[PDB]
């Protein structure tokens, strides 16, 4: 139907927006912290702490099947980086640390990005 393909290319548009907001956030973690999976060859104790793990290459594998129906759906996925983060690493971490600053500067990024969802629909 042409109703379908409308919808078709409003979530082609919606996934084209959020690849340059999810480029955007990553700049925002120059080190690298979240670009992967936490490995558990390297912390086998993990998913015992963590339930939902998330990071920035399975942001991109979803976001290129175009898997986020909105914006929600989205900045859910970026707040489990940064909360699962928050919640195995202690204060006084780098780790920690990177994800308060992650934290501060995308909600700016979001910020803006949610009134373009809006704003075009």
């Amino acid at each position: 139907s042409m109703e379908q393909v409308a919808m078709e290319l409003r979530l082609t548009e919606l996934t084209r927006l959020l690849r340059s907001v999810l480029d955007q956030l990553q700049d925002k973690d120059p080190a690298r912290i979240f670009a992967q999976p936490v490995s558990l060859k390297e912390v086998p104790d993990y998913l015992d702490h963590i339930k939902h793990p998330m990071d920035f290459a399975t942001m991109r594998k979803r976001l290129e099947a175009q898997g986020y129906k909105n914006l929600h759906e989205f900045e859910e996925d970026f707040d489990l980086i940064i909360d699962n983060c928050m919640k195995y690493n202690a204060r006084d971490t780098v780790f920690y640390r990177a994800a308060v600053r992650l934290r501060d500067q995308g909600g700016v990024v979001l910020r803006q990005a949610r009134r373009e969802v809006d704003s075009i629909g």
